[PDB]
């Protein structure tokens, strides 16, 4: 089916860091450090906070000159909604559309219908309902959000652990019982007990929001997430090789400890 | 080819019926003859549980067998809700429909049975297109739109019944894109919500029941879009049930006929 | 450990129905039916309901006459916190005591220490909280309450899947946060370790209040209690000699629907709950 | 003749009214292919900064706007001004856009109408609003997000809302249309037009946060005849990419030329 | 294993931990008689001030105050941050503070300490608080006050509250223990422990607020083992006068001497 395909495409970041990126030169600096793929957007979620004004799509200019510049997968932000600027994003050739809620909401209740595209979606969630929601409308990968461009990795650690002791609960519970849960996530009921069957949320799963330091990156993967998503916590070229590192060695302490070293202000 | 789906198909042979409460195999007679689709077997009526209180519980096997050998027609009985082994029992004795019945006392206020368990077909009530849904989700094979039972007064019934007929409207013309939220607003499984939208009417057979009095409320259900009436109360409780069980029967096969309608209500005698 | 051989015992209830009782005959009848032990008292739940007053432990008198009629144990119940009304039972010589909450309080704030008791003791719950309050003061045995003399099994239905769906989600659950499932809980923690270690109740866990028939008692065997007590819905009945036996093979039989329908067949009038 | 005045306004379908402050944005306007030009001496994103009490522009600059184009000329009037509309209609403009971005001068009632010889503009946020604007006598409506913010969102939502609303009245039971009337406080008449027609009785604009091609080619594909847009243009290059977006906001190739570099 | 990170806490008794953020303040510290050290890159009286997200120091700056002082060296951690734990372990430290001064991490688990070798230290304002942080594995509790104010009342409030319900329990009916471990929402078996022991079960000091000799001493006269000090001194002769007047803490002769002129 397509959107086991999308699916498995999204599979292939496990284990990876995505960074956010600016201009070409950031992009290569990421690649050159190990990232998994690329985030392109003209201003990271600590400056759209702190500046206000709306926040859009970014120009296919910068999005194609980050594309060519680099050779890992490249993804681009649409507003929640934006059904058309994803229609533009999907025509430069990028290899992933993610539904933010970084950018300004475009549509208050209902998203992209993500089934009407061919590149795979990443969308965000803070509880298993809302990523069951966005996985049935197409969403290829999920973001478990914390606080975007705080650098405070709490709301991070609230919503991992919000999605994945749902699982974990949903996994022993009494068949029986499941409809009525599965009323209560405003979820739908085949995704509920495919997550159940699972054991673990049917797409990969990054934590994304406030990661700021190789403790925090280890940290998620250790609570259970498949990889990470940094944007302002970086940008700086060796605070990306420490992130990279402390995700594929996130058991090892003494790895965690001599990338953390002197690592510098963050 | 889904047993599922067989079992909705047994559901649509009653279009068209009324289905009556009886209790005793006398009362379950006299619904055969004036055309009952089937007969649903129980204790007490629905205004006699309603004035009594005390609780309401699966009937006697015994009692219920005693109808099923006095008709040919099928036979139902009802279970409390989440009662899943009452509905166990029922299915061991051989009738052919469980109604997972919110008149008898609830059994499990937080879930009901999963009807799948099972390979008989089950009735369910609702009051909305989202409490259907999830009901057929659980496995019913057939909707009751629900009035208030017992009392006589069709109010809710229509209430019910225009608010789950026109959400399904609603449906049919929205944005495709949209149906996600409305799933969500509904509490109900996406995939049913699309069926619905696809079909254009509800995925199994919808009656309706509670408060239908006379041969007009029982054709006023079938004009608002309904594939039968239940009735349990409004017979047995009036002055002449066979008469007024004939009078309903005729009313939903004709519904709209008027001069029908008028002949059946003639001289019908005291309503509930 | 004491505590471990009183748990040990009850273990012996396992698959059984304990019958409320108020005099020798009803015993013989409970005893008779299969019973696995009788409840002495001097009024089922459901009278004490309708009647009021103060209900608390029964004369010693017609418990003696009890025990001395049957030879399955006898249980008799203490008002909660009257931990000298359960000197009393236990200086009787009978085999368990109830403190129950069908009872009238005697206090308000603290149950029985049942550790400074030699014979066992059964305690209500209506959550995986207060069992593990109950068991940590020395119940040996749960009962997980209903609403008692009412015939509407809806609250055990209710209790049992909350203290059974605790235990389910404890099963699962990250180590790090068993910490502050016990905080929330107001739990031992060692309890709820041991309750997570097993994936059950650490003490036998009957289901009580409302089973007014074998439909609802094998009900209660199939949503995982190991057992049901019965006070009014058998002698409340028409015919309580047939309904107990009925009661006793739907718990034997609780996953066989043909033995529910034989039993059930032709039981005559239930209780008259509310 | 209210149905020659919708009749007029259908041919603004599939175009950009743009707003201008002067006759040489007006030419860009013209030049870049909008489809009229709305005349006004603040946009609303100036009218928000600045506040004050905003009116109906002088006369003689919108005389200047109209000598230096030859596409419709439309200028606004504050809510419930029939005056200010009378002398917008003998300065021999096109359309008047009886706007909420102006001061509201009437906080009950809007201009009747239908006592002008031209067509007009009506905002709105429903199909309730829409209607009455549509019995008042507008014969083309705007249906608002939040003009001078560049944020689309309640312009997404009000499309949402009106155009829903009508998908909802076209398959409900006739029976049931009274109510729905009342519930909309919309004349029952209308009602029934829009019911049968399938869509507004008029055509229907959005407006209000419009800021990039992607904007406008979202409108359309929710829906909308057109856009107006105010503040996201001034500039030739943006008013121009715009409306290509509109004529082909089907095409995500030709979105991505107009987007790219802009 | 948990008694040995009890017993080795034990050591600490009488003692004044103080902040550091060099290896010189370090060994200014232990010169004057400090017990231990808390390394950190800032003081709390400036994490307060400066605002921001706090967190665990950078190792590097942890291993050069190791490196500097004999006494054992303790590091915090953000509350329920078991890497940055893990991490500081990796070290080579003898102490993880689990701190509330720090930004929280999880804001419904601590640390489970008990996987750690290291003893740890977490903080507590009352006895079901210090009761759960002990069954999670600490090994070493601090009654807290407000940290970086200089201001001990909250510090008195907290030492009274966890002292007064320790003097509670050791005569209460055991028959009324059950509830009051459910009230204290903490495990019976603990505050079994602590009715037996009569006092806590593991070193208890003052932390928050600390600012004068004279706090310290009321401090231990209220029943601390020793206290914490950050802000309070950075002032070699501040650090000397606190531990002189913890050491000696029922001496008013000894108090005047070292708070005369300071
Ligand atoms: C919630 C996060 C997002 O919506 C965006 C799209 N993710 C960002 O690209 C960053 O990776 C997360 O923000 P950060 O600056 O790391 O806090
Ligand atoms: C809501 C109705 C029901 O749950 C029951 C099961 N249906 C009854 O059998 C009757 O047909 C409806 O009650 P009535 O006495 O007709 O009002
Ligand atoms: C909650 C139940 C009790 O506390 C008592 C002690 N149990 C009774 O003996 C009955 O078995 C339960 O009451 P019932 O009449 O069956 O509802
Ligand atoms: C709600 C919009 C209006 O009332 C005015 C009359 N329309 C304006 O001319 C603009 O086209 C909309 O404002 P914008 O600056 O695009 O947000
Ligand atoms: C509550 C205090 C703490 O969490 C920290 C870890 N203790 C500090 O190291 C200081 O000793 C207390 O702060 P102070 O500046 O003395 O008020
Ligand atoms: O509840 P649903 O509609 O599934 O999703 C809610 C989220 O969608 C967006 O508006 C916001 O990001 C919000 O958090
Ligand atoms: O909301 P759900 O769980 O679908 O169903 C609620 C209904 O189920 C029963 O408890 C009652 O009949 C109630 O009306
Ligand atoms: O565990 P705790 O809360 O102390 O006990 C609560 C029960 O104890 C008695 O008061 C009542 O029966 C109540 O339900
Ligand atoms: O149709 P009604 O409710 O009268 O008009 C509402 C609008 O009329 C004007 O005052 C404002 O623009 C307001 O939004
Ligand atoms: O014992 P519990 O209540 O879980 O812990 C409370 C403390 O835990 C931390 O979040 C804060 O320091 C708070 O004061």
């Amino acid at each position: 089916s397509p959107f086991s395909v999308k699916v498995g495409l999204a599979q292939m970041l496990r284990g990876g860091v995505i960074m956010d990126v600016v201009n070409a030169e950031q992009a290569r600096i990421a690649e050159e450090a190990g990232a998994c793929a690329v985030m392109a957007l003209e201003r990271v979620p600590a400056d759209i906070r702190a500046q206000g004004g709306v926040a859009r799509m970014s120009d296919p200019q910068m999005i194609k000159e980050i594309k060519q510049a680099v050779t890992i997968p490249v993804m681009a932000k649409a507003r929640i909604g934006h059904f058309v600027e994803a229609q533009i994003l999907e025509a430069i050739g990028i290899d992933y559309i993610d539904e933010s809620e970084v950018l300004t909401l475009a549509d208050e209740d209902h998203h992209i219908n993500k089934h009407n595209f061919r590149i795979p979606f990443v969308c965000g969630c803070r509880n298993l309902g809302e990523a069951l929601r966005r996985i049935r409308e197409g969403a290829a990968m999920i973001r478990t959000k914390g606080e975007a461009g705080t650098g405070n990795i709490i709301e991070a650690v609230r919503h991992v652990r919000s999605v994945n002791g749902d699982i974990r609960v949903l996994r022993n519970m009494d068949d029986d019982e499941v409809f009525t849960f599965a009323k209560k996530l405003a979820a739908p009921y085949d995704l509920v007990m495919q997550t159940k069957q699972l054991g673990r949320l049917p797409v990969v799963q990054f934590a994304a929001g406030g990661v700021a330091t190789p403790a925090d990156a280890a940290l998620m993967m250790q609570l259970g997430c498949d990889g990470v998503f940094v944007g302002s916590g970086i940008f700086p070229a060796r605070r990306a090789r420490a992130i990279v590192q402390a995700v594929t060695h996130y058991s090892d302490p003494e790895m965690l400890v001599e990338v953390s070293c002197g690592l510098g202000e963050a």
